[PDB]
């Protein structure tokens, strides 16, 4: 992920130029092999036009020139890949949040299932592993660097995240399709047994642990399901369609004639179209959103990052379930115990902002009249 | 579900273009057809014009040609099918999210309807079955590739998914409206006979077998409501209408015109309108996409695999009652018990994304002044 | 409610065009009056000007119609028209779901309100009764079809919803607003006489009832609320101002010059303005959409079907909590008991669905080199 | 709120037409004055023009006129308007969405919190009066009509939603804060009064008050944070900035200029810009929407009617805990006790939507071969 | 946050016009730099061309004016900006509504974490603090507002959010990663720890406070994922040179031209684009919409108040769970005990909001005939 919300906090002077300086993650990097296609095939006709070209055949390229600008319809392209690169973007983040993250099981592992002895231990970090490792199943059927990183279920085991005897009971099973929903299952049987064995305090906390497990799994099946329900290829062929003949038309239509042939809105020759360039630029990288963002979790640079997210949901369930079990410091009065109100010093660069009016609702400066706020 | 997830994990160069190489899914399946009758109309008024309409005739078509070229507005088409295809791809996702799976379900009832004996696993297998059935019957009315496979309730009884006596009880019911939510009452019923039994061991994990049952039911629902709650009919007439009136107008108008007779904007004949026919492809391609999606449970290639998924969700459903419940392996410590931090191997083809810094917030480089930093 | 999903249930050639064959809920039918009154403003001016307008008159009117022709800026309907009616499709399809079913209350009901004996059905049907009249009486508050089915309370106490006794209670109720919560309470209070009595047997299971019973009634308050809380009219006038503008302008602009004249655009003369009348039927069938979907209690041909709706709700969840209380089939073995996989035979139709390759996830198809498969 | 709901149940001829002539919550209403004013600018610059200005100046005057016209960008101002009205017409109906009910709340004390005596009346109508004021309190927060109803505390104290003990508690607080949240904090203490006193006789009854009230107490504070977080003040003037761009543009380039002078485009004098004045009329009356729903908790026309749901929401909610408390008809068979199937009576106004078909699924027609129906 | 909520309470005659005069969160505050620097550059080339350019080079710039207006597509930029800036705001709507609020946690821990002693303030005062501590990790992790207030960990330790024992505690985790989550594991075992000591007095009170923590450490998470996944850098980019590209073109292309030369649309000498500077002020504005809400957390004039937020945060929920704890007014007899009806008195202000019809529904006028109001 190209993170740069620490560059746009403020809206600067710079602003969004600056962000134009970005390579990775960048316009640049996503298009600078179609823009040099784009502009080869130009000049590849420019040349043609200007040095192979016969007169007859000249004026004939320059019918054909002015015929092309005319089917140049920006707004159906502008039109269309609003709407789709829109979908495409709002199915992304859709993607981002259906990620699972253990947080809600932490919490809920960490305050439900009890022990400070080993099979404590045992049981509340068997119960992430199982989640963790359900997460692991997840993406690495659906992302590509996480295949490359787990590119067989014996990888999986080497990381840490499934034992050889729970690898056994996976192969095991006669299931010829995605195994992802296996260590749920297990988290589901592992609670139950958890509860029998009194690890579980009560009946509510069972049900607690199972909600959030069911919510997990949730985040697992939906990432499967917007991997294997694609966007539909009809729509993305469109879209491709649409520039692809927009960029046709441009390639003709936007090739300089002579001024010597004095046709009308063909009377300079600037010999590179920047304008017809910034206009490629501009849509072939508003078809490149949707490129980079169609599949989150390919190898991009604004793709996910599934592999840190991975190491970083494991090592912290880990650690709230295991060495911030019951490992409270002592309950000790806070700074503000006896004081009727509550304020956190503020700092020389932040103290600007206090003395700014304290909001209390829009309607706190009418100021009526006295015999209009008398009851009937 | 034609899924090209894999084919766009990175934006490459090839990107988009490749994917308009595929066939299934495809517009040029969906299109092919109307793009022949289109470039057909086109063609038979070509030829009446080249051919068989006289001197006055040719004249009075052209002045017909150039009035029809000014009403090819492109731009209310270009509004009216964004708004209308937009509405019809949410629909249709929102109806892929109303396909009733049994994941929480499945995970619920391994972990709450309890007894390795036979009894516990009919109970448990019964319910799923009943959660299984529901989708079926619903299935098998709102999709048609369902139908097919189960034009009648005998087809359902032979396939497993319904027992004999359940079909006598079911067909006994006095019911005049569709009966898909019959084996949830069953499941309401079943699961309150097991929690009377004390196959439920507690009422909040029955209370959780009732809520994951209501969200299966809803989903089942609800593809009955999407089914009967066509987008309506006006709307589509109308986009179909708007669609069909610029085919029209670009039908006569994109007519070419001889250029002996020097008609302004009409000086070259290519013979077959290349940008109007990638016009008339995009733009139907873009209804296509609507006509493809509005029923996805039809049998096309982008419509939803309903039969594998009744054949994914009734055999994973199974495997997680029957065969694993209470079959965990030994808890055992895992790879990283006595590792304060925890992280899995890298391989070589994805250790390149270690190194990277690990993402803490935006507000970590700000690097303040000494001063800025002290409290008021 | 016009359902055609079964007319689109496969992208065919037909298609959408098959649609445009509909009489209910079409097009035509809401349009053919507007249409009609269109074309005879046009034909009335068209008479003005070719028979009763002197030849002054007549080139001032062809100035005035050069003039109108201006302004017929088609792109800012579309644009008000696109926002507007893709509100009013969003706001149709949520009253849609904000109507009360009992689908869950019926589910909780007959899984947590116990009794063979008269009195537990009594319980049973009364809370269901209770929930249908809560539904009974919003819609006959939001619906005029439920309006004429039920004009008094007289009717919803004849129609068997309301008991006599239950009549005088809701009348001697001293309020002024609508009463449909009523039912509401009278439902928290029986689940508490019932959980009282011990019908209920646990304290979740009353839990749930209120909360499925919640559901119900916001459902049934939301209906009132977007029945009270109409579309902006503001905005509605906005939108029908800025269409009849459009259509004002079209009605002089688009009226048929004298080729005489030799005005330019103007050279032929049709009578009869094919296109135009097109754009209309286009533009005010899009309108059209918005009128029809404003109000979806109506009475139209898309507008919900509101009787059929309370009649299924009924019966259907009396039958739930009646007649399929504690009536399950004897859990016996299913057809797949000492299977270890589980799959229903496919018919002749649908066994080509077989043999397609079973989705897994995109990324089991990388194949990567022996060497970058080595951790680190 | 202007309802007109009843007058578009049906997609009637008049329609939208005769909404037209609605005056309260109009366009008219919202805009004769900036017409008039528009209307003034026009005319003060036509009588400059025709009566006024020299020759020369009033060439200089039709070269300015001309060069004006080419600015009226129609085209941005729709694109902009469009997406921030569908932005405020959101935000709107979220606002009116997040107004506190205690329809919910009441449904759960009338079922929980238990007593016929005094006692109980006093506890389950102290926590509805606890509700409404912290409605009242935030209302009076953010609506202007609820604050010119209750300028001070003391006028809250007068109308009976606090008691002279509860506002010497509320004003004793030491919070700089709106207090709106004050009662559901004391909201929460009495309900766990109540159920250590056993008036709430369940540990889940206690919970799903507490649920109730923290929907409730969200609402609250969700009309807090709208009003507070506006829609931000750079995006309103930009779409104020543009409307009044395009209508200097129009104000200056729809000047009626002298047939005389032989300008292109400028040929007919009608003396008022009727087409110039309907798109000031629509673009004016676009924006004029967002002006009115952008603090819907005015006292405009379309602003929500804050008074009079908190009227009602005291009346009913009191109604709902104290008349209604444990006040059921006796349970006796209602009308469809011995019928197998159930359905209420038609009107004869109704009766035609009988012997319409049964809805069951768009699968139910399809017809297969017999061979076709043959399991593999 | 600039609020104006109360300014555009009625849509007044100045309405939005008024809002022009604002500074403060204004298009003008973010504007002024870049719309001097377009004014500088376009005055730039204008002294070039009047002063500098000779004869031969002003025809040659002249040309190049003439073609770069061709180039000013405003409505590419329209719909890009458009599209992008819709996101850019539901998204900071969306990160507005994740920033995490103790309100359901203070209702709970007030409701649920008991004791009048000093042990018991100490558990409900430690719970929030927690809550409010992992919201300033959070805050300091994501505002940069909130970062200059707490530059250290020594800054919270210092500001009473954490002891000196936490802050050992907090440092001697081995994680590399964020900690917010920490505080919300330690409310988890502090939650439980109380219900084990039966400060909490039953099990679904516990279950109540982890769902409200989970809501809770939800949002600090949710505003870490909008943090760390920036709007993605190709979209920003590809809209920055769209606004850029369009600028450039408008740079150029609206430079005024001698009306001597007697160009087409340029006969008209005004030295300074009036139009042009506002069509640059509306889109420039437009893009600075996105840009000042693109990261809502840094130190803008709509950027959130984080460290107002903060503070009352803190206040009011020490307010609610220390001083409010069971300090209940004694249960009495409120104003409308002995009232069938509830009313509270109306102002003379808003006495006429009384005596408007009360809304029971939009059917209650339909007025039947006698004969069609009988039952079939
Ligand atoms: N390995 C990351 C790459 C993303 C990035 O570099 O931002 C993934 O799975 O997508
Ligand atoms: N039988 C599948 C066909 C879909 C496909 O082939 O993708 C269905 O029910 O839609
Ligand atoms: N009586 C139905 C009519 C709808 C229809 O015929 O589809 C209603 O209440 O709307
Ligand atoms: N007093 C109402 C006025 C709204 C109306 O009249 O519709 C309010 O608070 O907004
Ligand atoms: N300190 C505030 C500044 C916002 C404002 O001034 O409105 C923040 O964190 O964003
Ligand atoms: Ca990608
Ligand atoms: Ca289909
Ligand atoms: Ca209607
Ligand atoms: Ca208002
Ligand atoms: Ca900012
Ligand atoms: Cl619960």
């Amino acid at each position: 992920t190209v993170t740069y919300t620490a560059r746009v906090a403020n809206a600067r002077f710079g602003g969004f130029s600056q962000l134009l300086l970005l390579w990775r993650g960048s316009i640049y990097k996503l298009l600078w092999r179609e823009l040099l296609c784009f502009l080869g095939f130009y000049m590849a006709l420019s040349a043609a036009y200007r040095f192979v070209l016969t007169e007859g055949q000249k004026r004939y390229f320059e019918k054909l020139v002015i015929y092309c600008d005319q089917y140049a319809s920006l707004i159906p392209v502008s039109f269309v890949l609003g709407f789709y690169v829109t979908l495409v973007v709002n199915r992304w983040w859709s993607q981002y949040l259906c990620m699972p993250l253990p947080d809600a099981l932490m919490c809920v592992v960490a305050g439900t299932v009890h022990g400070r002895d080993d099979r404590g231990r045992l049981y509340r970090r068997t119960l992430m592993r199982y989640a963790g490792l359900s997460a692991v199943l997840i993406l690495r059927s659906v992302s590509t660097a996480v295949f490359k990183r787990f590119p067989t279920i014996d990888h999986v085991v080497e990381a840490g995240f499934m034992t050889r005897e729970e690898r056994k009971k996976f192969e095991n099973l006669n299931s010829s399709y995605n195994k992802y929903w296996v260590p749920c299952v297990w988290f589901s049987n592992l609670a139950a047994q958890a509860r029998r064995e009194g690890r579980i305090r009560d009946n509510s906390a069972l049900k607690l642990l199972l909600e959030e497990l069911n919510v997990f799994r949730g985040k697992c099946g939906m990432l499967f399901h917007y991997d294997w329900i694609s966007v539909p290829l009809v729509y993305t062929q469109v879209v491709t369609i649409a520039l692809y003949s927009y960029f046709l038309a441009c390639l003709i239509g936007r090739q300089f004639l002579d001024p010597a042939q004095g046709y009308k809105d063909h009377d300079l020759d600037l010999c590179v179209p920047i304008f017809t360039l910034l206009q490629f630029f501009f849509y072939a990288g508003w078809l490149k959103v949707a490129e980079q963002l169609i599949n989150p979790f390919g190898e991009d640079d604004d793709d996910f990052e599934t592999n840190f997210l991975i190491d970083r949901n494991f090592q912290v369930s880990m650690l709230a379930v295991d060495e911030m079990y019951d490992d409270l410091a002592v309950l000790e009065k806070d700074l503000y115990w006896d004081a009727a109100e509550a304020r956190a010093p503020y700092t020389a660069a932040t103290v600007f902002q206090l003395r700014q009016p304290s909001f209390q609702g829009s309607t706190f400066d009418i100021t009526l009249a006295k015999e209009d706020m008398q009851f009937q």
